[PDB]
């Protein structure tokens, strides 16, 4: 019994295991509850905390994931099945996990806190991407990543209800929050400097707990790579939540009448029955648009998160904002014609305006005509390769890119210091093909610090490239900055403004500094198209 | 007893020029020759009709008349202003052309090259010094020819249906003239069977509307339009809008049945016409003119976007271009913030009540659209970008798209097409600095004024100006502006919808690039006309 593994949480006694890490070994303790098992009267329904335990137990190994959607699209395919469940499925899915350094820290370290995306509707802390072990060992850090519920399971919603009242998968990321205030000194983790980061719809989670204010005692600074809160796909109004919720009921047979009654037919279902027909109840065919998602219910949300960006005081807050290079191609095999893994791509005009309406599908018949207009290259209007790059462009712009340049500038405006980055190194170990280019969320082994393990197969400058940007990450956690603060120079990070609109690109090359995220493209998008809508 | 090389018959008699000096040698000049009955009287706002014939030998020694026009207060003294204003006595009997060739004359049949003057169809004169033919046909051997024409109202008031006012009779009267050369020309050794119209502004957009009517077409081969367009914004209106502008006028000057209104404005003094001709535009504008061609249904059968779509060009050739800042020259007449006499530097409200101006027709969303397209979100309050934007907002509009989408439509359907941007500022300009290359600077060196030691322009805008009257006439002569024995130096490709070729005309030899403001005039001619139709 190594007593560097044995800790006292609140709740009991638990048992880690000690890993390897290149560097020396760190102390892991995985599948820590901190919720009640959310299943039969639960599901749907806040998370109570997890009841105290008798003896030792056993944080040796990852627990289940939350019941989920499992890719299909290419069987066998490693750049698909990487973000797929590497752990059986169960609604009881309430854990997280802590990687220290061994021995424990000695004093006080900065936490940082890790929420994964997937849509709200997939995801895992058990994914090898996300392994805490080498931030730990190396920069010393305290690591915590939780499973929340996704899908039906976290985010169906009949507002108003008491039974399902929205936003539950939101509060299991909270109460993981409430739970590294209250434990995480046992660990050598510093309360007082929480770091929250996470990724696509982890981003927009993030985004949320810094507009939701019984979130705000929970940690100091926040990273959003490659998602926001406001923006087309991360929240919907009470009004469609509870028509997409209505109709899934009536999908798999519910119950109409009563939401009491509605709700507890609901409870009756296995739980492959609501994934089954989870993807149904999309108004519109569509990508980047996900059936169950955080909803503006007055409470979590007291206001949409565009009035919550526009009108909030950010004074004492830290962030770091950030996109890759290409944030649409990923999203476009999954549903518009032309588009594969296994081929270039190249589509014509006609296949270009009809995954316009399907990678943009709030828009109108103008609106649309607007969007193809403003991405023709009128020099190249029917040249295959422009329209394939056009269409990813488009997709990332529309969802990514343009709600991360709004949330950047009116977190600038409102007093909040900013620092923003474009993410633009491929890994060579990349499975998807060539014209993908550097796809959403393939930042996040990098950033993970995966390079560092000699058996995975990186190059030595990705080595280098990796512990810089766990540097800058752990920098940031630690002081606001993301600056090394004894190194001279290295170009340095400066903030993001709505003057000088500063931000860096990330890449193998030293940090250059640019000036305007996608601006002329970002004032369409975020200032015309509103306007677009609003006249007819 | 007198210069036997300087007397000519033509249908209606004999007429006597003068030998003009220029740099390189003589000319000869036939100044105010007329080709119309006076349009005066009971004839004002009507048809023109052939010249009856003349006894004796008529003087043609000097310009005639100016057509009876606005002429321009804006800055009195400025020659940046008063070198456009009317340069003889202004009347209503102004319906003369001129006439120059080489001295002696040419002894075997030269091409022809045909001059409409610009002025938004409200002013001009085909004898204004920058429209002086003597150099061309000096050092090119050109017969140059250059008409009066009625403008404002005189040329332009329409009650549409109506034998009185019928409308586009400044463009009759251009027509008559393209007539006289065929049956005269000969006589002073032009080729009636090579004739090009060329011509500036409201000239260009005559010459294209001369391309678009049937009668006009069989009067020449090839034609070059100068920074405007029959198509766009301004050249045009509707029936139904000359006949509101043709009311409210007669109102303003007490003239309350087409036959009656007609016969109490053919009472008036022209200066009452003048004076209250800019009072019936229906907003507050720029680059707009109160009296210019209606779509009538006969001169145009149809709107020139319809006949740009529709029609077959297989037998034409075009040359077309555009200067560098189309805008510039209008923003002083009327944006405020705008002035000659200081950097005009704006701020973003001045922007936005700008574009409003300079767009009049559009509605609160599509100036919106304007301001956002045009807006650099990285420095949108920078008072010389807010500036630069007003001025290619304007050129944009009103030249610039107009001129790529003619080209395109010409292209598709068969024309061969040459298309240029003009890019030097002349050392003598005496507008300031940030106007860059204004509307109308060209002129002076197509018609190769720089030759002229005088006028104090540099040694290398002589050779500017000879190198541009080559390419001019070449395609005069031949419908190519390249020379066919000069091989290594670059050559002049056609403009296709494909690759969209054109050349950059300075003092370097010519660059050809691709794509005439491809992604901005998408947005002026194929977006904007959607977000109408639509709303
Ligand atoms: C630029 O001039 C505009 C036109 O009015 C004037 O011209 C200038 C040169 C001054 O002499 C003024 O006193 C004249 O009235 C002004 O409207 C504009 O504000 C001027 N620009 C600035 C910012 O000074
Ligand atoms: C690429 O692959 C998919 C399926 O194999 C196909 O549907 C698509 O048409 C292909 N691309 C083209 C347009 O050749
Ligand atoms: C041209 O230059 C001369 C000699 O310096 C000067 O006196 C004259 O006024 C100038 N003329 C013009 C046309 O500006
Ligand atoms: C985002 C909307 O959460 C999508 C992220 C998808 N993976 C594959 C990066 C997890
Ligand atoms: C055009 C609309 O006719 C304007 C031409 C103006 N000048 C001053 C160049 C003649
Ligand atoms: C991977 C996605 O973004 C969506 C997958 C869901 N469908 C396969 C049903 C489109
Ligand atoms: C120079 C022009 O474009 C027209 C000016 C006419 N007003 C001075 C009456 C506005």
């Amino acid at each position: 019994e190594d007593p560097q593994l044995l800790v006292r949480v609140r709740g009991g006694q638990l048992r880690g295991i000690r890993l390897k890490a290149p560097g020396g070994p760190v102390s892991a303790f995985l599948g820590i509850p901190f919720a009640e098992p959310p299943v039969g009267s639960r599901r749907f329904m806040p998370p109570e905390p997890k009841r105290p335990w008798s003896g030792v137990l056993d944080a040796t190994t990852f627990q289940n994931v939350c019941y989920q959607y499992v890719d299909t699209l290419y069987p066998g395919f490693e750049g698909t099945e990487m973000w797929n469940p590497n752990r059986e499925l169960s609604e009881d899915c309430l854990y997280l996990n802590v990687w220290t350094p061994y021995p424990r820290p000695a004093s006080p370290t900065p936490v940082l806190i890790w929420i994964y995306g997937g849509g709200f509707y997939s995801g895992a802390a058990s994914l090898d991407v996300y392994d805490g072990r080498f931030l730990a060992q190396v920069e010393g850090a305290v690591l915590v990543s939780m499973n929340y519920r996704v899908g039906t399971f976290g985010f169906l919603a009949l507002p108003g209800s008491r039974e399902a009242p929205g936003n539950v998968g939101l509060l299991d990321q909270r109460l993981a929050l409430q739970w590294v205030q209250e434990n995480i000194a046992a660990f050598g983790g510093d309360p007082m400097s929480v770091t929250l980061f996470g990724e696509s719809a982890g981003a927009a989670s993030v985004g949320m707990h810094i507009l939701s204010l019984p979130s705000r005692s929970l940690f100091h600074r926040a990273v959003l790579q490659s998602g926001t809160p406001n923006g087309p796909w991360a929240t919907v109004s009470a009004g469609e939540a509870r028509r997409r919720a209505t109709l899934l009921a009536r999908l798999v047979g519910c119950p109409g009448g009563n939401d009491t009654e509605l709700i507890a037919c609901l409870r009756t279902r296995p739980a492959q029955d609501l994934v089954d027909h989870e993807w149904h109840v999309l108004p519109q065919e569509s990508i980047f648009r996900f059936s169950f998602v955080p909803v503006v219910d007055g409470d979590f949300l007291s206001d949409t998160p565009e009035a919550l960006i526009n009108t909030g005081d950010f004074q004492d807050l830290q962030v770091l904002v950030g996109v890759v290079k290409d944030e649409g191609s990923y999203f476009l095999v999954y549903g518009v014609p032309g588009f594969s893994k296994d081929n270039e791509s190249l589509i014509s005009r006609a296949q270009f305006l009809a995954g316009v309406r399907i990678g943009v599908p709030q828009a109108s018949d103008l609106a649309a005509e607007a969007v193809v207009l403003h991405y023709t290259d009128w020099l190249h209007p029917e040249d295959p390769t422009h329209l394939r790059d056009a269409m990813s462009a488009v997709v990332g712009d529309h969802n990514v890119v343009c709600p991360v340049a709004q949330l950047a500038g009116r977190l600038a405006a409102q007093g909040a210091r900013v620092y923003a980055y474009i993410f633009e190194h491929r890994a060579s170990t990349l499975t998807w093909p060539l014209w993908m280019g550097v796809p959403h969320g393939y930042e996040i082994e990098f950033i993970f610090g995966l390079p560092l393990d000699p058996s995975l197969n990186y190059t030595t400058e990705e080595r280098i490239f990796a512990q810089r940007l766990m540097k800058y990450w752990t920098n940031f956690a630690r002081t606001g900055d993301p600056n090394d603060p004894r190194d001279s120079k290295s170009p340095q990070w400066p903030p993001y403004t709505t003057a000088a609109q500063q931000y860096v690109s990330l890449n193998l090359k030293p940090l250059e500094v640019r000036r305007g995220l996608r601006a002329q493209t970002c004032a369409f998008w975020n200032r015309f198209l509103p306007k677009l809508l609003s006249a007819t």
